[PDB]
RNA sequence: UACCUGGUUGAUCCUGCCAGUAGCAUAUGCUUGUCUCAAAGAUUAAGCCAUGCAUGUCUAAGUACGCACGGCCGGUACAGUG
């Protein structure tokens, strides 16, 4: 299941301004950023040993 | 600039100190137009202190769900400034 979709946002409401609803930033996530930052220290490990 | 002068005697020559003489540091008195640099609560009390200030700090890169903001797009987890 995508955590993505079960992200309780915020129901902001205030006078003239347009509705808002905000949703917090899902931190211990494994993004394509995560992956490639264990990918270059494993990279590291190679250099170092050749 | 490697310097002396007055004072003991009726007069003399000495010993010897007193006073004079020049700088330099603190205080003080009188006087003071221009211009440059410039010390400054050490001395006595390392005594006592009203009040204000003298130490804070964010980048692309630790943590942003403050609508605090003008503004995107609307199922977008997080647009940005903060």
């Amino acid at each position: 299941d995508d955590v993505r979709q079960y992200v309780v946002r915020k129901p902001l409401n205030k006078e003239g301004k347009k509705p808002r609803t905000k949703a917090p930033k899902i931190q211990r996530l494994v993004t394509p950023r995560v992956l490639q930052h264990k990918r270059r220290r494993i990279a590291l490990k190679k250099q170092r040993t050749k």
